[PDB]
DNA sequence: TCATGTAAGCAGTCCGCG
DNA sequence: GCGGACTGCTTAC
């Protein structure tokens, strides 16, 4: 097999590399890597190395990496550019793996671990590590085993061995319900003292040294705790055995309001799953407790135990250990679904970076571009200092707030990357500038044509047309990967809808789910077999289809994020290719493109309808337009349609056969106007929206920019079994809105769009009457909690104290003098409830850590004093009033003449 | 919240507005 | 009481 790296590090003048050799074995080597850098040279000096602008360079080979870094410093002192890859391990990888890396995940040791620490005096701080580690569960992907290290004897209690037999049993048998599928994979090791536990753990770690290390909050808790505990007990040298090269660094992570400390383990790639989830999931959750996320992702119940976690080991050690094991497994289950480890390996090996660098699009693109240029013997420019400067972004149309009955949307494929490719925007393709007219002059095609030689953006920039820039070349490759995975995702989505349709008529039989590839549209034969299947088999197929769709989503949306990140990186001062001329060239072209096509679409539809100056495009944001289809439907007449699917088909055909060709014509004209390199503005129909045929539903409404709701029947070629609400920006979509209120507002919207005013009024009246019965957590608002200390003046709110911070201060006074009470953590999320006048907490609100029940001491008082009236007005009535006013509807029935009867 | 970008919405504070 | 200046937070793209 072809060799591939696992990890790479620079340690002084040595590269330390762990890798898989040509025989599939894990090896480690130390290489005295001699790096090269470059200086500009005279044209008279023969060279094969050129900078990205075509200027010749001489290669300077250094005796060692320290000599190279010192030379960079002297070049700065002289005032001359030091060219080339200054991150020497990236240069090392580029030299050692000069080919497309084909990796074998089965040879990569991925470790998932979690530790338990009993602490009677509050949260066990990793920097202090003053409490015994009393459990470790460490799953190894190569062995496919859960290694459980269990401390039986502690200063906080001596306990009996954990029983795998009790662990396997149902909760109703007094067991822990450790999943049957992992029972045989547990290797259980009890210890009579912590020192022997940790020594054996370190010997185990040496034998099975993680390449990828993950788990939940491992970077902020488990790793620093283990390192510091071992350091406290045995000394520094023993703790450094967590590094395969015996090197570690206490790294300071700095944010906007303070800093924290993590441990860098050289020769390991730490991918904390919480960080993977936050970057790659495209959710924003009210809580990031593993219990909350597992419930959301997997629909598994909360891990239930009695009393505080600080007493769980002594009261129920059996459950304590079982829950530690289950916690490790839940992360594996989440990854089986989301496939973020797979994604990270894919992206890391593609770029030729340390795997943990996938968190940084700037590092990722620096490496991709470096490797691309190196292939052509080209030499990358030195990174420079730049001041942070604001620059303009996208255009968003101000919509007229209203109901909109029939709506068809259109969207540009991968807009910013397509602009880069179309215009040929790159550091080395800049050709010059032209005199800019106001943007509206280009939008309306009255400005002088910018250039008859170069490819242009309406910000004034011109680009070469003779050859593709490196940025267009490399962005195209990732775009093409993204396109492939999106195809799989949408096929799985369409396949899911076939199964949902079939589930209306399930067969009374005992059978099995079909062995099919959900990434490809079901054949006619498969469709015929599905129509004969039982509900049990259909539901299992639906689950598998939906899991295939999730895998495709992960692969596609994050490749989209990477390419959109390149466009953004051009406007970040730390990017080697930072250039506000290129950043603005993209965004300004986008503004023109959207408004140009708005004009073209309006012109086209006014022509086909025989009107003048009427606005068909009701809204647009960045790269999408929303077109009113009322007149198109009315031109045939609603009574002519058999059912909802009939007018959906009609609009689908109209958009494809009439509108898309007109849109294409309009964009081809724009491409010629700007003299662009290649026409890549591909705007396709996105959504078809409207009320059910014959109903009193309103179909859709807008309240303002980035705030709308649509009843969608078909999305990007997926014809839904049941209509789906597309809601953007409204309170139903915000993590700050109480869970039960999101639910109620969604139903209000569903009723407005699908059923009408009377239906909405019925539901409102019921919700208002019954809502006080809702569980307090379900009606609590949520907020991130920053700068608690800044607004704290002797335990009371200082000037301009935010409402949620006021709540935290109230909580802190209520729990004061109790080391055991859950503390609110700076920068994390809190639940927030309003409090009625004259409550014993002495303020108008209270807040506590999100994802948790409020502590028993004050729970009863919170429940008694919760201000239901305020909660309802703020989270429910105020937003509903916004929706209904925009839609010209009433959520409460107005008085009429019929009342007199 | 260490980690690519901008536009823009709503909650809430403070305070003007005769 | 609503709106502007401002902070804080959160989405849409
Ligand atoms: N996270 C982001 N970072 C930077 N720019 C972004 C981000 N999201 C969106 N944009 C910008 C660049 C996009 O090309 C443009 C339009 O976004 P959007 O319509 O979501 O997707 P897209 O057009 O890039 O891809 P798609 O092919 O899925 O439509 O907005
Ligand atoms: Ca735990
Ligand atoms: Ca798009
Ligand atoms: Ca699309
Ligand atoms: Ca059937
Ligand atoms: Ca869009």
């Amino acid at each position: 097999m072809k060799e591939f790296y696992l990890t790479v590090e620079q340690i002084g003048d040595s590269i330390f590399e762990r890798y898989i050799d040509s025989n599939g074995r894990e090896r480690t080597r130390e290489v005295e890597y001699k790096p090269s850098l470059f200086a500009h040279c005279p044209e008279s000096q023969a060279t094969k190395y050129f900078d990205i602008y075509g200027k010749p360079c001489t290669r300077k080979l250094f005796a060692n990496m320290r000599d190279a870094s010192q030379w960079i410093k002297r070049m700065e002192d002289i005032g001359l550019e030091a060219l080339g890859m200054d991150d020497f391990k990236l240069a090392y990888l580029s030299d050692t793996y000069n080919y497309e890396i084909k990796y074998d995940h089965t040879k990569i040791r991925v470790a998932n671990f979690d530790i338990e620490v009993t602490s009677p005096d509050g949260f066990p701080e990793p920097s202090q590590a003053k409490h015994p580690i009393d459990a470790i569960t460490h799953y190894d992907s190569i062995d496919d085993r859960f290694y459980v290290f269990d401390l039986l004897n502690s200063p906080y209690g001596n306990v009996e061995e954990w029983s795998i037999e009790i662990a396997a049993k149902l909760q109703e048998q007094g067991g822990d319900e450790v999943p049957s599928e992992i029972i045989d994979k547990i290797i259980y090791m009890p210890f009579d003292n912590e020192k022997e536990l940790l020594m054996e753990y370190l010997n185990f770690w040496q034998q099975k040294t993680p390449v990828i290390l993950t788990g939940w909050n491992v970077e902020s808790f488990a790793i620093p705790y283990v390192y510091n505990r071992i350091k406290n007990i045995f000394g520094e040298s023993t703790a450094k055995r967590l590094s395969p090269h015996r090197k570690t660094r206490v790294k300071v992570i700095e944010n906007m309001y303070g800093s924290r400390e993590i441990i860098t383990l050289f020769g390991i790639s730490v991918l904390d799953y919480i960080d993977l989830y936050k970057k790659f999931s495209f959710t924003n959750q009210p809580s990031y407790s593993l219990d909350y996320i597992s419930e959301f992702e997997l629909n598994v119940g909360k891990l239930k135990y009695d009393g505080p976690i600080s007493k769980l080991r002594e009261s129920n050690h059996q459950r304590y250990i079982s829950y530690n094991i289950i916690a490790v497994y839940r992360v594996l289950q989440i990854d089986a679904k989301r496939q973020f480890i797979n994604l990270s390996l894919d992206m890391g090996y593609y770029a030729k970076i340390q795997i943990q660098s996938v968190f940084s699009p700037i590092k990722t693109w620096d490496a991709i571009i470096f490797n691309s240029l190196k292939e052509q013997n080209k030499v990358i420019p030195q990174g420079r200092s730049h001041p942070v400067q604001p620059y303009p972004g996208a255009f968003v149309k101000e919509p007229i707030p209203n109901r909109y009955k029939y709506v068809m949307s259109f969207d540009l494929t991968s807009l910013y990357p397509s602009i880069i490719r179309q215009v040929n925007i790159s550091p080395e393709t800049i050709a010059g500038t032209f005199k800019v007219a106001p943007l509206h002059d280009y939008i309306n095609a009255v400005a002088e044509r910018p250039s008859d030689v170069y490819s242009c953006s309406p910000n004034g920039m011109m680009y070469y047309k003779d050859r593709d820039g490196v940025v267009p070349t490399e962005i195209t490759k990732v775009f093409n990967q993204r396109k492939e995975h999106k195809g799989y995702m949408l096929a799985a989505q369409r396949n899911g809808e076939i199964i949902k349709e079939a589930l209306h008529n399930p067969n009374l039989s005992v059978d099995e789910p079909l062995d099919v590839d959900y990434r490809f549209d079901f054949s006619d034969e498969i469709k015929e077999k599905i129509k004969k299947l039982s509900a049990k088999s259909l539901n299992e197929m639906l689950f598998r289809a939906q899991r295939t769709e999730v895998a495709g989503m992960t692969a596609q949306i994050n490749r989209k994020a990477l390419i959109n990140g390149l466009a953004g990186a051009l406007g970040n001062v730390w990017f080697r290719y930072y250039d506000l001329r290129n950043a603005t060239a993209i965004t300004t072209f986008g503004q023109m493109a959207l408004q140009w096509i708005e004009r073209k679409v309006n012109e086209y539809l006014n022509e086909v309808c025989g009107t003048e100056g009427e606005a068909f495009v009701l809204y647009g944001d960045t790269d999408s337009i929303y077109v009113s289809a009322d007149k198109i439907i009315d031109k045939v007449g609603e009574s002519k349609f058999r059912d909802t699917n009939h007018w959906v088909d009609f609009l689908d055909k109209f958009a494809r056969e009439r509108m898309e060709p007109a849109i294409d014509r309009g964009f081809r004209e724009m491409c010629e106007y700007m003299n662009n390199k290649q026409h890549l503005m591909f705007m396709d129909r996105e959504a078809i929206a409207g009320p059910p045929l014959g109903s009193k539903g309103i179909g859709g409404f807008w309240t303002g920019k980035k705030r709308y709701a649509l009843n969608v029947w078909d999305m990007e070629g997926t014809r839904y079994a049941e209509p789906k609400l597309k809601i953007m920006g409204l309170e139903t979509q915000k993590s700050s809105t109480p869970k039960a209120v999101q639910k109620a507002l969604k139903e209000c919207i569903r009723r407005m769009l699908q059923e009408g005013e009377e239906s909405l009024q019925e539901y409102f009246k019921e919700f208002e009457k019954e809502f006080r019965q809702l569980n307090y957590i379900s009606i609590a608002s949520v907020s991130s909690a920053n700068n608690i200390a800044k607004y704290d003046v002797g335990g009371f709110p200082g000037p301009k104290c935010p409402f949620h911070i006021r709540g935290i201060l109230t909580y802190n006074r209520a729990i004061k003098g109790n080391i055991d009470a859950p503390q609110v953590v700076e920068g994390e999320k809190v639940y927030v409830l309003p409090l009625r006048e004259g409550n014993p907490f002495g303020d108008k609100c209270i807040a506590w850590p999100s994802g948790t029940e409020i502590t028993d001491l004050i729970k009863d008082d919170v429940l008694h004093w919760m201000d239901y009236t305020v909660l309802l007005e703020k989270t429910f009535i105020k937003p509903l009033e916004g929706f209904t006013s925009a839609a010209k509807l009433d959520y409460e029935k107005k008085a009429s003449l019929f009342d007199m009867f």
